[PDB]
């Protein structure tokens, strides 16, 4: 028989309650600005789907970030644009400032004075991790409440201007609208941030996917172990998770949802006990690890997506008490 269906624990019907124009991105008509308003200054990077530059808006002397797309499905282009426009003004979500035609579109973004990822992560105190985790959660609770899952939460998609304690969750190119009963593509996210639902080919996933990704980020930060789950491929990625979370809870999860496991998996998963978080603790990371951090980490990293904390529940955790107190 087939797998057991699933529904998001929260914000289940937020898109059902909205007019179809809000989420029917295939019918979206792109609003184009003037390409002559922007002059590229320098290259920032490149990927499979884009080339990114720093640019100057010559009408107001504003520094921007220009993402020139490579050949991508028109509906996937419309998807990223629509999600960005729906999330405009949301806390800690990057602003899409404009859209111009380069052949291909170029999305124009708000510029964040990003602190060098490796220079930043080796200076972060216990308070900073808690502070920035809290800021990512504001962005996640917001996009989830607006019926959207990011599906690509990882450190490189988080811009931090540390001097101004400013955080922006970027790159909404893999983001989707959540619809109860919809089966989504599992070939999403970066290997090391892939949820067990993706790895076992469970398609009826939801916002809880971003919470697993967040757990991966938190683990790498507090233990100073990047990446935390270091798989050699998608099959071995699950083996690395099972070596920490144990195979017992993994098979209970497979059983609960009636998941047909790939014959390849049978021989490589083996049998593993659930490890204690204390084995990743050493003299170089102990200042970042506390009983509160571990309790919060355990509640994020669950095989069963329905038993992971929501972004709102995560914000009420004791790990954030001093951050919440200081913000008032
Ligand atoms: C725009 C986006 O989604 N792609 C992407 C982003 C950056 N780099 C930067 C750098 C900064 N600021 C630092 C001072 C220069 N900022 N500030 C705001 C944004 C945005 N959005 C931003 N992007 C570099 C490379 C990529 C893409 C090609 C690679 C594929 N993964």
């Amino acid at each position: 028989s087939g797998p057991v269906p699933s529904r998001a624990r929260v914000y289940t019907d937020v898109n059902t309650h909205r007019p179809r124009e809000y989420w029917d991105y295939e019918s979206h008509v792109v609003e184009w600005g003037n390409q002559d308003d922007y002059q590229l200054v320098r290259k920032l990077g490149r990927g499979k789907y884009s080339e990114v530059f720093e640019a100057i808006n010559i009408t107001n002397n504003e520094k921007v970030v220009v993402k020139i797309l490579k050949p991508v499905k028109k509906k996937k282009i419309k998807r990223e644009i629509k999600i960005l426009e729906n999330l405009r003004g949301g806390p800690n979500i990057i602003t899409l400032a404009d859209i111009v035609k380069d052949r291909t579109p170029a999305l124009v973004f708000e510029h964040v004075n990003n602190t060098d990822f490796k220079q930043l992560y080796q200076t972060l105190t216990d308070y900073d991790i808690r502070f920035y985790m809290y800021e990512i959660l504001k962005a996640l609770d917001y996009c989830h409440s607006m019926g959207i899952m990011h599906r690509d939460v990882k450190p490189h998609n988080v811009m931090i201007d540390h001097e101004h304690r400013k955080l922006r969750l970027i790159d909404w190119g893999l983001a989707e609208f959540y619809h109860p009963g919809q089966e989504y593509n599992v070939r999403v996210a970066s290997r090391y941030f892939k949820g067990p639902e993706l790895l076992v080919d469970y398609q009826m996933y939801d916002y809880s996917l971003d919470m697993w990704s967040l757990g991966c980020m938190l683990a790498s930060m507090i233990f100073r172990k990047e990446p935390f789950f270091h798989g050699h491929d998608n099959y071995d990625q699950l083996v690395r998770i099972a070596k920490v979370l144990g195979t017992e809870d993994l098979y209970d999860y497979i059983d609960k949802y009636n998941i047909e496991l790939d014959p390849r998996f049978n021989d490589i998963l083996g049998r593993h006990s659930r490890k204690r978080w204390e084995r990743f603790v050493h003299s170089e990371n102990q200042h970042l690890v506390s009983p509160e951090a571990l309790d919060f980490l355990d509640k994020l990293l669950r095989y069963d997506h329905q038993s992971r904390l929501t972004a709102r529940e995560a914000m009420e955790h004791p790990y954030f008490y001093t951050v919440v107190k200081d913000q008032a």
